[PDB]
């Protein structure tokens, strides 16, 4: 646990990461694999097949070119290409998840020069002096984060395309009219609400089922495609067990390939049932609608002001980018909806503290399939639980009712901020085990709950060291391998290929994962805000994790990564946030610290910290938030006039009208 | 302490309450005193003078006729005039301020009823099922009065005649310009902004010295008008000593009458200067203005629509009642008022805190004048504290930056509720000293803070039994006779008259004051909340505290009370969070009673109490709240197209131009 121990795994951690990057430069020579390692170009149609052409050498024939260049070339050129030029090639949400390792960086390295120059050298008041300092330079690198990501967010806006959101609004919970049909409703409102731009509407229909049979129609015809075309006439016809589906050969169902043909077949009979019971029944209409508007200063005053007397009807809101827009949440009403956020509210209640105890069934049904039937069975109980948390948290956002892809990642982000802050941050401090912990803090008293974990921290500061050496720089390095897409495609191309063309594409690795990678850089945050005044060791290691990933993810927002929406960065606010709540738990845990291994003369000073923090967020809240999340009407305004000069005899009707619709 | 102490002193403030009403009932009789005890009907015109024609009899000459209708029949006529014929009478605020005295009888009767039919007969799992159905029982009536005040609130608003806040909003922190000046740069905004329906604007001046030395001038005539109408020439020249003013005969400045005739000539000349450089300067003009509309429909959608980039510039709000602005808060920039609000709101925190030093302070001061120069000083400390805290809240809310007299007392009312929170009821529960329970709690267990509190309550009941008869009924009863405004017109009647006609008019005894009476009701509504299923004695107490008070406080909205402001029922969401509070403050004090005196078997259904409660409040906050402080598109639609039919040639220009000037 000593400097000598730290630096020995350091160096073994730094290795591990140089592995993994001398691996990443021998795949990425090999056409082979470029289809998941540059798959963004190949998206945007700049990069031609594979290896710049296809199907080429450069692989295992010359291996990799032995030198140092070779697995350190690519990082470089991530940083070539600027800032700017990557708003247009990626995104503005992807740049602006590269600007919060970038943040990391512009607040733990002066804040490391200043415990390196300070406290170390003196390891008391220059503790507290150094903590408001930090806090100082934290907040005035949050607000002016908050600026410029607030310009390119309106730098975005006004240099925009025509995007369908920009006139469109998200009105929802109509009220049910006896004879006026949905349609009707949204029209004859809106044409006295806002008559003088109203341009058109796009009901919501409940085509979540078309859309499932349509899907599935394609799942079962490439289920067995692998099969079909493997030798055509009569091939394995497998039987995926319908429990879990996936096995195959295991059932009973073995009749033909191509998921049984007739089967297919069925499916399709079965989208068109469902067909004549979306579009010509009237009832499928669900009281949600896309209204339309010739101006985007229209749509903006109307997504931001109340409609009818029940501020719960006619919800209004700036709609979503049409493929950011979650279709199945737009069947939630409003009670419905807040019932659901409160379920989910108590649900992660017990997530984040009982979770231990399920997990614990899980493990002992492990070592019942471990005796039966090289096993051991390494993980499993917590490691695939924490596997799948982000995709529970998920479910979650989806439950409560966000009708937006975008805002389902933010909530996600957020619960496993809050389940990480429980059990990693103090699952670490604390040995006990989350609501063993919860207990303790309950019946300890508000001035003895900073006390314990404050007096905890300096302690393990080593464990949290090997914590950002695995976690944030082998984990990292293993991300610019990309492993597990290359695997995946490798069993996609080989397996159910079939294409005329290129149309077999699982090349796209999807986008940079809001909801699971900013918890991660939320926690390193975290790490060096509590440990900064306390123990500075920690802060080099912090520093080392946010340039590894600003230039990994960089690599990857730029030749793998694809965005599969635009928020035109709008989970800025999420993220001050959760740094303004990592400033505060620091200096808690600071009076904590100073708390028990002093008493309290340092203490009102450090108490009138959080204060500032609050009042400092309070402001950027007012400032910079509401930026994010409505348009402001002179910015709508002088992008309507520009726009009408530059073409003034644009039917915004006809494009608005096919932009909302479901599956048809 | 027991029953028969306890019906001893009820019989004691049953009958003191009589003997007010007695009084009242005399006096009431009396024509000079029928001035200030009918003052509405004279402010509205409807009553003659004094005595229904002025100076009259029916006085001492027959005192009071000896019955008990003489003090009884004021009563059922405060209850005859219709709530509608009120809303016209005195106003929307006032018959809703009467609707939480309603509420209280509404909540507390049924949940008296249950807890004596269920409680009182087993004096538990009776204990938390009693405190689920008062809660219950609480929250329903709560969203059926949210409702009724928000329909009141939209039929209010929906059959005013020509409001000039409705057309009108009140930007606020409009950025400077090197050329143009504020007004040039509102009306250029507006008409880029809000094209269509921009109508006029009117910029505010910094005309507070100006109105100042106006106000000065008429105070300093009528400071010593009494002394100069007494027999002219030379009279008492009295000498107010600059400090406190007041005094009289003290100073050195013996001078002339009517405050030394020259130095009232030279605040006419000071008037006419100031003049000069508030209006000819274009330096008073401060950074805000009240945009008027051609719609009402445009306000409503300025006012809830962000206008430009920064968030905090162009603040555009729904503008307050041209009686309802308070011009001195418009003079303050967005970062001052957010530096103000942090800096009142720790203030505050010591304010009900460690308010009890520096008034043992002023203690001490006491007895050192005591000793100087029948004497004995009963009171002063805490007693005269108590009566400025509503003033000294007040200056608070003042320096904070609201810029309505309506929102000043709104704030006011919401500290001194927390005042009330600390110092009335966990002051009696607890025997420290506010800050003494201040760190005890600090130091006590999350789960013990309630325990203690909890397990306090059921022995000092009968302290706040005592509470209600004398705070509640004998207060509410010394309401009725309005002994302090009596005096203060006697004393200005008598004294510095001199009017021509009716233009001395101290008759107006200001409005009910919700800075002040609903934190009163709001502490019954906590006590009768804490109390119901503990001890249900507490309830017919609060109960008739609750009847008493309507009746009282109907005589005097009707009889005397005048709006000074007219929030159309704004402040609801402010009474329905404080009895959200109070709800919130009993669940948990019942789970610390019951985890002293019972184990943990029913405190997880009392931990699911307060996580409901938190539920329906936020249901409540997005359903009726909203109608409160927007105004519903809908609604402004239907009123516009209303009156443009009925009147199709108004001039809004020419009315809404003068509506929002300050002393000019």
């Amino acid at each position: 646990a000593t400097l000598k121990d730290i630096g020995v795994s350091a160096g073994i951690n730094i290795l591990t990461a140089f592995i993994f990057f001398i691996i990443f430069a021998f795949l990425r020579l090999q056409p082979f694999n470029d289809r998941v390692y540059f798959s963004k170009w190949y998206l945007r149609g700049l990069r031609s097949s594979p290896a710049s052409g296809g199907g080429f050498a450069g692989r295992f024939v010359n291996l990799e070119l032995r030198s140092y260049l070779k697995f350190l070339h690519w990082m470089p050129e991530a940083l070539k290409m600027p800032e700017r030029e990557l708003i247009d090639h990626a995104g503005l949400d992807s740049v602006v998840y590269l600007r919060i390792y970038w943040l990391g960086l512009k607040i733990f390295a002066p804040i490391a020069m200043l415990a390196w120059a300070v406290l170390v050298p003196v390891n008391f008041w220059a503790h507290i002096i150094m903590a408001y300092a930090f806090t100082i330079w934290t907040c005035y690198m949050l607000m002016k984060e908050y600026e410029t990501v607030a310009n390119m967010r309106l730098q975005f806006l006004a240099s925009e395309g025509r995007r369908p959101d920009q006139f469109t609004v998200l009105v929802r919970n109509v009220p049910p009219d006896p004879d006026e049909t949905v349609s009707e409703l949204v029209e004859h409102f809106f044409l006295v609400n806002h008559p003088d731009n109203y341009l058109t509407h796009q009901v919501v229909c409940n085509a979540n089922k078309l859309a499932d049979l349509v899907s599935k129609k394609t799942k079962l015809q490439n289920w067995l495609d692998y099969y079909q075309l493997k030798y055509t006439r009569n091939n394995s016809q497998i039987r995926p067990i319908t429990k879990l589906g996936c096995l195959g050969l295991c059932g009973q169902k073995v009749d033909a390939i191509e998921h049984y043909i007739a089967e297919v077949d069925k499916t399709s009979k079965e989208i068109a049932e469902e067909r004549e019971n979306v579009v010509n029944d009237q009832k499928s209409v669900m009281p949600a609608s896309f209204v339309s508007f010739k101006t985007r200063w229209a749509a903006a005053v109307c997504a931001q002001t109340t409609q009818t007397r029940n501020p719960t009807e006619w919800l209004t809101e700036w709609a979503a980018e049409p493929r950011d827009i979650y279709w199945p949440n737009l069947a939630i009403p409003y009670v419905s909806l807040t019932v659901r956020r409160l379920v989910m509210n108590v649900a992660f209640f017990f997530l984040t503290f009982f979770f231990i105890i399920p997990i614990a069934f899980v493990q002992s049904l492990a070592t019942i399939e471990g005796i039966e039937k090289q096993g051991l069975l390494a993980g499993i109980a917590l490691k695939l639980f924490l596997i799948f948390l982000p995709a529970i948290l998920m479910t979650m956002s989806k439950f409560e009712g966000f009708t937006s892809v975008s805002f389902l990642e933010r909530r996600s982000a957020s619960r496993y901020y809050i389940f990480n802050l429980v059990n990693v941050f103090l699952g670490s401090v604390i040995a006990g085990a989350a609501f063993e912990q919860l207990n303790s803090f309950l019946n300890q008293s508000p001035n003895q709950i900073p006390k314990t974990i404050g007096m905890a921290i300096p302690m393990k500061a080593t464990a949290f060291i090997t914590y950002i050496m695995v976690d944030g720089w082998a984990g990292v390095a293993g991300e610019i391998l990309m492993l597990k897409p290359l695997i995946i495609y490798h069993l996609k191309n080989a397996f159910l290929v079939k294409t005329e063309k290129d149309r077999e594409e699982a090349m796209n690795p999807g986008s940079i994962g809001f909801n699971t990678g900013e918890p991660q850089i939320q926690l390193y945050f975290l790490l060096g805000l509590v440990y900064a005044p306390v123990t500075p060791m920690l802060l080099p290691f912090i520093l080392v994790f946010f340039a590894l990933a600003y230039v990994v993810y960089r690599h990857q927002i730029i030749n793998v990564y694809n965005q599969e929406y635009e928020s035109a960065a709008a989970f800025w606010p999420d993220v001050h946030g959760r740094v303004i709540t990592a400033l505060i738990i620091s200096q808690l845990l600071l009076m904590g610290l100073l708390g028990t291994k002093h008493a309290a003369s340092a203490a009102p000073f450090l108490i009138a910290l959080p204060v500032i923090t609050i009042g400092f967020h309070r402001f950027c809240k007012g400032r910079f938030e509401p930026a994010f999340v409505r348009y402001p009407l002179q910015e709508a305004m002088m992008k309507d006039t520009l726009e009408r000069a530059r073409e003034p005899n644009l039917n915004l009707k006809g494009y608005l009208q096919d932009a909302y619709i479901h599956p048809v």
